[PDB]
DNA sequence: ACCTGAACCGGTTTCTCACAGC
DNA sequence: GCTGTGAGAAAC
RNA sequence: UCGCCUCAGAAGAUAGGGAGAAACGGACGUAAGCGUCAAGACCACCGAGGGUCACCGUAGAUGAGUAAUCAUCUGCCCAUCUAUAUGGGUGGUUCCCGGUUCAGGU
């Protein structure tokens, strides 16, 4: 019983730099995840191509990879949260320190160099949890759903293999979901924002919804559907922020009850 | 950048700062 | 000037 | 009088940069690229940034806002459904369900 409010935003200048960073951001870790998953399993073809000279049955390799499970652990796949908790934030710290250690004069060139990573200063510790966990919620998707195509699920053709992203050429888009702050009409607003500051806390009208720390973004539909929706018994689920060409628009995701 | 074309599905929970509304 | 409430990180 | 791109979420009324004479064809600067300009109204700062509409027939009330605009009820009109000429109830031209990935063609 799900519907799906697809606005046109209309943000602003200091909206759109964030809708771009956050896009990056899910670019940036999505590359990450796929990475790793990619030169993982070209070791373990490897190993599998280098142990088929001798004739060896499917049961015997999978007892075999189930106790390789403990040491050695590059034989494994990592998932949204193990890939996040393992290796996102040990990063952020990096970044965190690079700043911790550039403060008030040093020498940056040994900390930070434009060589071997295509970053001019380290900015992913002060990036939004949500959006950087929406990349690896795609990489995470995407592999699985490969994994899943291959052995025995997914009918139709076979699928590809998952292709790094790029700026212009894959698609931009995040998903940031509830118990966030967000919805339509009858609403309240962020503390500090431009919109704060004036001292207005509630949305009174029909063309604003909120965005969780990106603000509250007009549209170019009006809410009153969504907010007649709302007062019937449905409440809003997440909301996905999307690109096309140089449009953005946003998806409210309703459950009527 | 613009589409088919198809196949599948639609987020919770907790702990720590910083105004705030007098 | 004080303490619940909101906003955001962290795990997942 | 016509219509190729451009602003109004998509199709039918009103605005945008230049042309053509119901036919053809986007523009400017610099065989090519590249960059740039094309919707009106109110306050805010020294041509740059932010909010409001470009959907809501017709008369009132009082709600938020320095204000453009907006909201909720009460009168009338029209259209649209059910139960037995009457009661109610739904609107003010219609439509909308979107995300993820790969393989293709343009």
């Amino acid at each position: 019983n799900l519907r799906a409010y697809k606005f046109r935003l209309d943000p602003n200048q200091a909206q759109t730099t964030a809708l771009y960073q956050a896009v990056g951001a899910a670019r940036y870790t999505y590359n990450m995840l796929t990475a790793y998953n990619l030169e993982v399993n070209r070791l373990r073809d490897d190993y599998w191509k280098r142990r088929h000279d001798e004739d060896i049955s499917d049961a015997d390799i999978k007892k075999e990879l189930n106790a390789l499970a403990k040491e050695d652990k590059r034989y494994k796949q990592l998932n949204y949260g193990a890939f996040g908790t393992q290796y996102l934030t040990p990063e952020k710290k990096r970044h965190e320190q690079a700043e911790h250690r550039i403060e008030n004069g040093e020498d940056p060139s040994v900390v930070w160099n434009q060589e071997t990573e295509r970053s001019a200063n380290p900015w992913l510790h002060t990036a939004n949890q949500r959006v950087l966990v929406s990349g690896l919620q795609n990489a995470s998707d995407a592999w699985d759903n490969f994994w899943a195509s291959r052995t025995g699920k997914r009918a139709g053709r076979l699928v590809g293999t998952p292709r790094f992203k790029k700026k212009g050429v894959s698609r931009d888009s995040f998903t940031v979901p509830a118990p966030e702050k967000m919805g339509a009409y009858g609403t309240a607003y962020l503390r500090g924002e431009p919109a704060y500051k004036q001292g207005r806390r509630k949305i009174t009208d029909y063309r604003h919804v909120r965005l969780s720390y990106l603000g509250t973004i007009r549209t170019f539909n009006s809410t009153k559907p969504l907010v007649k929706a709302v007062v019937a018994g449905a409440k809003i689920r997440s909301y996905t922020v999307s690109r096309n060409a140089d449009r953005w628009y946003v998806s409210f995701l309703v459950k009527f009850s």
